[PDB]
């Protein structure tokens, strides 16, 4: 009847309520559940007077198998609906359907609720919530993209074109080198230690004061130079797919990585000092011939030199 | 009437359709829009025979002000509903309400649709879609947490407790140092160059072969040692809040950072070789006294030594 709790769980349910309005209602639901045998976490009783901070709340949510949301007409006005309640809501719809137990009071109805809570199938009606207490990857695009932007691209891109032109000038790469930083995005999301590991015809040529410079030979023997590197963050999706514990498979790896690709491009093109400073090179990393990757890069370098002319 | 397009936009609408089923329907909608004056992107016409890959699609979505989804009973069966259609769907509900134009065929109705499309208010009914063509931060938790996990924590944590005990042993820190790596999470998300920048009473004591070792003095003059650093990824949320262009304000900074905090703890406690290897220290970074941060860390170090006893 009453389930045995896992490693992090020490409570069957955390009762999330607005202390300004529904404190009485939350005590009523609490007393109904705890008598039946379930162990609950209740702010008024369990949170010490000086430790009702958001992290103690999230520590309680982490240790609670289910989270019971007491949603009334007043609960939406209290900013609790904009703060502590949203902390319990997860990016994964599968997670919210298992964990969340929305308790609707006063006839607010499902349509009145915020978008995340609507498709969750919400709820002496106190028997029904006990029924729900008895016994996953969200979208990665925005975290990856904003973290890659502010942690790296926003720092190096704004003046990188100046650094490249200085290197190009004093190395006789004029006309044979684009200003942009080429960012490599293999479809499998597998990143190698160096893009030169894809072909012995890709040669290390030094670095930018550190971003690496490579050379590549086209059909006429003309050497073309470029600053290039992998988008290192995408390797995480490859690791998640390969992990049996992680809920990410091949189809989601492609979907997540195209959302990431799209979100990164929206941010870069929004920023005038970062757009046109890098070129993302998406490619199917399926070929072993020594000509394949060199020919792809030469095509991209020549395409970018046209636009910079 | 027909709007002028922004910098990335070169099309008013991208028509996303399943080429196996609704190609005829998509041409009909295309011809209806393009005659009225709008410029559209149509796969059959605009995508060259050998370049109908997912990145060319996303390149088209990036340059399309609106995305028109042709959703039929057959569109859901085609895996197109599980792939190319979801690439147009964004983590932000505000983005999907502005960009997406769901066109429902055959009476599938809104409730049949996946969770993200349901609350979007979908749609010779071809006049209505022209009406929608005429003229934001998603959840960061999962991207931040999984990227911080597989990019760093998963690498260093599994054997870090061994490294710490070896350092503790040969430095006479026995009983005055926890095995865990303390990860500092200031509520403002502002990360400093060193946690020792919070108080001159926090002393650099070397490093782990590199994670840094600090010392801290309690009330009895007893020195306590710890490996510690900031969770560097959270600084991105501080930068996003401070950026006027970025759609993140103080309240969302707290909500996003508690979702990140919760998601990271779910991943770490799921992994048996990473749980109990680090301690996340969330704190209000509001105090200037030289005693405040030292007393907080000494409290955490002593708490962890109890559990490791």
């Amino acid at each position: 009847s009453v389930p045995v709790l896992r490693h992090p769980h020490v409570y069957h349910a955390f009762i999330s309520y607005c202390a300004d309005a529904d404190t009485s209602h939350a005590r009523t639901i609490l007393d109904s559940v705890e008598s039946r045998g379930f162990t609950c976490c209740f702010a008024e009783r369990d949170f010490l007077p000086g430790e009702c901070t958001s992290d103690v709340v999230v520590d309680a949510i982490h240790c609670s198998k289910n989270v019971i949301l007491v949603i009334s007409p007043a609960s939406l006005q209290s900013e609790w609906s904009k703060f502590e309640m949203l902390m319990a809501v997860d990016d994964s719809h599968q997670r919210n359907n298992v964990c969340l137990v929305p308790v609707l009071l006063g006839g607010v109805k499902v349509d009145d609720l915020p978008p995340p809570l609507r498709p969750l199938t919400c709820i002496r009606n106190t028997d029904d919530i006990i029924q729900a207490i008895s016994k996953p990857v969200g979208n990665l695009a925005h975290g990856f993209a904003w973290g890659y932007y502010y942690g790296y691209l926003k720092i190096i891109l704004p003046d990188l074109d100046k650094t490249v032109r200085q290197w190009r000038r004093v190395n006789n790469a004029e006309g044979r080198m684009s200003e942009k930083l080429f960012l490599f995005f293999p479809q499998s999301c597998r990143c190698r230690d160096s893009i030169a590991d894809e072909s012995s015809l890709i040669k290390h040529r030094g670095h930018l004061p550190k971003n690496t410079i490579y050379s590549v030979t086209d059909d006429n023997g003309e050497d073309y130079f470029f600053a290039g590197e992998y988008i290192g963050v995408i390797h995480t999706m490859f690791e998640m797919e390969q992990n049996a514990t992680t809920g990410l498979q091949t189809r989601e790896k492609y979907v997540q990585s195209m959302r990431f690709y799209l979100t990164l491009k929206r941010i870069l093109d929004t920023d005038p000092e970062c757009s046109k400073k890098c070129k993302i090179v998406f490619y199917k990393d399926v070929n072993n011939s020594s000509d394949a990757m060199p020919r792809l890069i030469c095509n991209e370098i020549k395409n970018q030199l046209r636009k910079e002319s």
